[PDB]
């Protein structure tokens, strides 16, 4: 059973009621940064033996190191901020967690009940800020809730899809004293009546007979495929399906293998978004049929029967109509469908080796690329030299932009939850708060942050938290002085016509700006910058050989561009498959 | 008459037409920061001879910078920022906006229109995210309206209460061709019918009577004073009567005058709130009544009558119920007053001078005191100092907590818009960024940023901002370990107990970390550092001294205490005016 | 119109709702509070001070007195036709003004406004604000319940009274001895009073009779009132008119008197709306 610190007769504060759920919870770790009102909050979190708080430098960073934590572990992410400023600085990272189905219980404090609508003193109406940017949220008016709320905060967060809750708390519910009732029940009565019941196998068997019928299949997998790793590995035993995955699903199956068409959409593989324009039987598992990947929908998939299996019924037939559909765990869809697999195995006789090898034509002739400028470091190289230095096995975080593309290129990952990646809002600034998050949920992991120049430093205050917290974050900076995805569409569309993209010193144009290396210098981090590709192997494995946080400043030609492009709208037949900005 | 880079009849792009909006509106500088929905308006910004773009390293600082810039020139800050990610980035400077009223234009790109709402590529309802964070905000859905919405936007943000005005483009509507129309009419009929007339002469000579009648007079002057620092002083010579000032209203009367009782409420002087305390008449001109100020409300000038202006009939009895009241221009009314107060001089014989003399008693009782420990630098006198060498004529900007409130007990600002900082919001990591704002707003005057050591890393990005745009920013840096002011709190009224308010490096606990003057490094920018009192008047005159950017790390013992204090719905009776952590 | 009303005063202001102080009208000197109290504590200081105060505004109130003699409330009598004015009159003096009074929505409103002499507060039940038609026969209802002793009459308009007249078998059913003084015009007649000021006298869809039947009186209310038993009668002759509310006072339980007015009565004086004191009408009808 669980140990309490108080006495079941004893009245505490509904501050240490509200830790006490935490802990009720499994809750081990939060990102808390204190302010005026969540003081009692962060009283009663030092009286908690089994929590630790993890100090960011803002709230943000705070946010986006939860997000890491839950993306990388499978568990809830926690933050806390106080009212006002700290709780509008949330507002990215929520926003984020929405827009990806990250679960995410965000505490903040607010000004007691009373002056609630009256401007007073840090007061933000963070509820109604947050309405639409989170999956659900609070204002507790009575300390008699905390056990409640934080229950359901939890349940709505990580049950159905996932998503972010936000719990706003004012002061004085906060210093109240009270006996917590542990035994009430979540007032959720709608929200778990609609829960998607196990697919019917009924629905099962048809789409088992759809795949017999078919002779050009192809998996399209994502976000929501990442606690079905093995289930959906099983699957591809049994059909031998070829797999395309989305930015959000990297890893579901490993990208080493030889049934992979590694990521579709924008900049995804030509053969991979060959399979999907070419297939007949298109089996969407855990996607949400997003512009990034289909473009005009009118043309995507357009001659195949389109099988979608999502947990949320909003999301089936959005954007794209499907002739089957199963609405529930794609987990329990692939169990059901790999039994059926099994035991009519001898009946259905599946092989798609003759698709397959239309596919492997097209690997063959359009396979992703790269050029190297004599001693000028590609960023795809980089990438590739990691991945091989830590035999696919590290946990990845990125900014957005060009690198983030190459990071999804060029890494193999071999499990879900090594990528950690802002795709839906794409916020940068992500990539150096997550990897705080993930490392403190994987202690033994290679973490590293593959990030940009100007995503790096819109949260380098974070490197501070990395120190303090003697946590192993690698970065991998890769420094080519713009804003590098900005860049190249005023390459493409825009003639070159530079407008705010260049993030240097234009009084010293020669010069790398800013140095990166005294930013880690000034927090304690060691740091080595690399320019010449023959230097670049050493340099990566004394990052990784170096116990501690380490930044590696590594040099790229911005003029490189993130091939293959589809346009924005476009069709597979408007792929662009060349040129840059030279 | 203004001049268009375009024919009459030459149809354009609306991103060109919203930059000339901008342009016919006199707007030379914008803080803009590129992404893909915005790009068409950053395109139209490099065709633009007369608007310069200062380019952030986070919109977060865009919207700080455009605040500073407002609140050192009154002119209305602009920013500009992406869809998604770039547009919630500026949430925190909105809602700072709106509760310190301060003018503000915010421009985000959005998503194509027929994309909304179907959880696009960089999509977030911004315009319902912020509608409770801003004055006023706008969703364009056609070219046709860019004039309109721009005109009406700059006119909301800056006439009756300023405050922040968003206005949402759709990418297409950026890329659309039309002829604009620079003759609409605007749509605001029953905003413009409920705006403050001219004050009448009956409700100013009812005022100039009740200051004959009374004995104890104390004017109670605010951020709405700020235009009317003439007025006001003028006003102050016909009548005599002593000036306490808000956090926001600080140099609408010199604070080096004599009959200046300089800042109220929390961390007031004792002399400023024993006036408010034994006041028989409380003029309160460009007030809110904040609870920072009033305490407990009951009790705040408690025996007497009330007189407040205020240009937003909201405001007047929202909290304390005046016994008169005009709602206008607090400009005017003093205007007015000023003429009756002239010509009935001799029948009036106004003289406040048993009075002032029993305020002077306090005065001298109880002046605001600091304690100087060997060798080590007080806070306090570090301001003091920068005020000599400065000759009080230095804008001056901070973050919150302890350095927000010394750097307005100890400089004496002589002018209004010499003060920046976050009053309402209280929001940390203003101070750099407004003094960007500031500088480019007044490229001739002494800009220095007193900040402390958790509000300067919050943003400590922006110093690449600095170097680029070669701003002589100044930063004065009270560098104390801790979060300070929580810090304070835990010492008083929670036994000292440390709930993450320590900054530092625990496996090196006396280092000073980080070391900020890498920060500075890293931006090459020359940075310096001083920890012995003896050092410290040569230290910051080499900062003045020397051209361009420069940080000064000023080291300060942590167990300092702003004095005195008030605590939070106390009374006079309950202020605390000896103790530190010591 | 907001910058000429009480232009030279000083206006005290005295609301339990924060929010009115100041909203429309900016008052000089202001309480927040219980007028209920304000008045108890300014009693109790008129009370003692009175000789140092030797207040005295006759003077002012026969200035006051003078526009009372040369402008009161006036109508017109036409041959036997009968005043809604007069009939309202006639229930005061039969009710002795002790009549709790609920109306519809218009110029029946405006008369019984006008007309009637109430004593009390709460004898007055009329919609103000929204002003909203079909208010009367219901809202006597629920006087009648609450003051089960009380003379309760719905002074209602014909498009008012039949909005509701379902309600007509609640009384019955209930038991309630609701009066319904109908003053019967034919016309949504606040409507048509605008169509003829400002409209030419253009009738657009004002006239609620039977343009088939024109000078009949359409519907024949004294029907509906049949229909759930409740006692009827119709009066179209100013010598009739004070015996027939005398029978319905008379009559215990419910009872309509059907009133027929002519339709060409206009409710006076008029400010037109947004306009000032020196815009007032206060003569003219449909005629
Ligand atoms: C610069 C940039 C470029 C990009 N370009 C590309 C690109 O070329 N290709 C690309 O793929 N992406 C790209 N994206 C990422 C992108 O915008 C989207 O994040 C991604 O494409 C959508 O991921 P998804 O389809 O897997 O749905 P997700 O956002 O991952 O959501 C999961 C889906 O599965 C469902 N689900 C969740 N759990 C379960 C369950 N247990 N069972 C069943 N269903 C479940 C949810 O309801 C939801 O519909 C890019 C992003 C950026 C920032
Ligand atoms: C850590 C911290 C401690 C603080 N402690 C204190 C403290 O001890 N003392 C203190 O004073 N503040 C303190 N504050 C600041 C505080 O919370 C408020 O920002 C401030 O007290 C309110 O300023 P104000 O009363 O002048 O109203 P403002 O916020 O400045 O608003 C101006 C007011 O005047 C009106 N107005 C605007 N223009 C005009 C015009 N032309 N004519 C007439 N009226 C106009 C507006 O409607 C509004 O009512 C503190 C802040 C922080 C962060
Ligand atoms: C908070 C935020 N602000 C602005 C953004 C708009 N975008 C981008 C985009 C694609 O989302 O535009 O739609 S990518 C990008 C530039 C990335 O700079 P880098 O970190 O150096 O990486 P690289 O390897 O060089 O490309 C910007 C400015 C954004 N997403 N987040
Ligand atoms: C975005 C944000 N996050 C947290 C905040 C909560 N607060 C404060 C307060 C008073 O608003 O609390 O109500 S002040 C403060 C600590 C200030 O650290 P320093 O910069 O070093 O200055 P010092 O001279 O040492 O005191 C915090 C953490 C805040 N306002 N903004
Ligand atoms: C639900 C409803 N619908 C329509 C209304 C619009 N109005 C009116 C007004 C003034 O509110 O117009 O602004 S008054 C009126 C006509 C009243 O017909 P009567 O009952 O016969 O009374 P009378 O003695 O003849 O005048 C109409 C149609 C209304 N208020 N309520
Ligand atoms: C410089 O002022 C500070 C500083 C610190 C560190 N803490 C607080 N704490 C409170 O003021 N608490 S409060 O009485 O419940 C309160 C009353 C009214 C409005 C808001 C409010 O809380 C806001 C949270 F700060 N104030
Ligand atoms: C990596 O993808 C990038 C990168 C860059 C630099 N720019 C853009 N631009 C667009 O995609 N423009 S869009 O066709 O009108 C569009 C269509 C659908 C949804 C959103 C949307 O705009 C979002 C703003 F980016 N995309
Ligand atoms: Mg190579
Ligand atoms: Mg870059
Ligand atoms: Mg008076
Ligand atoms: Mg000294
Ligand atoms: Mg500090
Ligand atoms: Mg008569
Ligand atoms: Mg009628």
């Amino acid at each position: 059973t669980f140990i309490s610190r108080f006495a079941p007769d004893q009245p505490r504060k509904g501050a240490d009621i509200l830790v006490e759920a935490l802990e009720r919870q499994g809750v081990e770790t939060v990102f808390a940064y204190p302010g005026g009102a969540s003081m009692e909050i962060h009283q009663a979190l030092t009286r908690s033996s089994s929590i630790r708080n993890v100090l960011p430098r803002h709230e943000q960073g705070g946010v986006f190191a939860a997000e890491g934590y839950a993306r990388s572990s499978g568990k809830p992410g926690i933050c806390i901020a106080t009212s006002g400023p700290g709780a509008t600085n949330l507002v990215s990272g929520l926003a984020d967690a929405l827009l990806d189905s990250v679960p995410l219980v965000a505490i903040t404090g607010q000004v007691p009940r009373r002056m609630i609508g009256t401007d007073a003193f840090q007061e933000t109406p963070i509820v109604e800020v947050t309405r639409s940017i989170t999956k659900h949220n609070y204002l507790v008016m009575d300390v008699e809730d905390i056990p409640r709320i934080i229950e359901e905060a939890f349940f709505l967060a990580t049950s159905g899809r996932p998503g972010p809750v936000l719990v706003d708390v004012p002061k004085d519910i906060q210093q109240q004293l009270a006996i917590p009732n542990w035994e009430q029940a979540m007032r959720l009565p709608g929200y778990m009546s609609r829960m998607p019941k196990p697919p019917e196998d009924s629905h099962l068997e048809q789409i088992v007979r759809l795949i017999s019928e078919s002779k050009k299949p192809v998996l399209y997998v994502g976000g929501g495929c990442l606690n079905s790793s093995d289930e959906l590995g099983r699957f591809v035993e049994l059909t031998g399906i070829p797999v395309a995955s989305t930015l959000m699903g990297l890893g579901s199956y490993p990208c080493d293998d030889e049934l992979s068409l590694h990521m579709l959409g924008m900049h995804g593989t030509v053969y991979a978004n060959y399979a999907v324009e070419h297939s007949d039987l298109l089996l969407a598992f855990g996607v949400r049929f997003d512009d990034r990947v289909t473009g005009k929908l009118e043309a995507f998939a357009s001659r195949a029967k389109i099988v979608h299996i999502d947990i949320d019924s909003a999301e089936i037939g959005k954007n794209k109509t499907p002739h089957v559909s199963v609405c529930g765990d794609v987990k329990l869809a692939l169990q059901g469908m790999n039994k059926v697999l099994e035991n009519r195995a001898e009946e259905l006789k599946l092989d798609f080796g003759v698709w397959r090898n239309e596919l492997n034509v097209q690997k063959q002739k359009f396979p992703l690329s790269f050029k190297t400028f004599g001693e000028a470091i590609p960023p795809q190289y980089a990438i590739k030299v990691l991945d091989e230095l830590t035999d696919g096995k590290a946990i990845i975080s990125t900014g957005v932009g060009q690198h983030q593309m190459w990071a999804a290129q060029f890494y193999n990952y071999k499990k879900p939850r090594q990528w950690l990646s802002s795709g839906g809002l794409g916020a940068m600034g992500f990539g150096l708060p997550a990897a705080i998050g993930a490392s403190v949920a994987n202690p033994d992991a290679i973490v590293v942050d593959i990030d940009g120049d100007g995503s790096f430093i819109m949260n380098v205050q974070e490197l501070a938290t990395i120190r303090v917290e003697n946590l192993p974050v690698k970065v991998l900076l890769l420094n080519n002085q713009h804003l590098g995805m900005v860049m190249q569409w005023e390459d493409r569309f825009y003639k070159a016509n530079r407008a705010h993209t260049f993030l240097g010193d234009p009084a010293q144009e020669d010069e790398i700006f800013p140095n990166m290396l005294l930013f880690a210098a000034a927090c304690g981090i060691p740091a080595a910058r690399v320019t010449k590709k023959a230097d670049l192997r050493e340099a990566i494995q004394t990052m990784l050989d170096t116990p501690g946080p380490y930044l590696l400043d590594v040099i790229c030609p911005h003029q490189e561009h993130v091939l293959p492009m589809i346009p924005s709208g476009g069709t597979f037949n408007d792929v662009i498959t060349e040129g840059d900005g030279r």
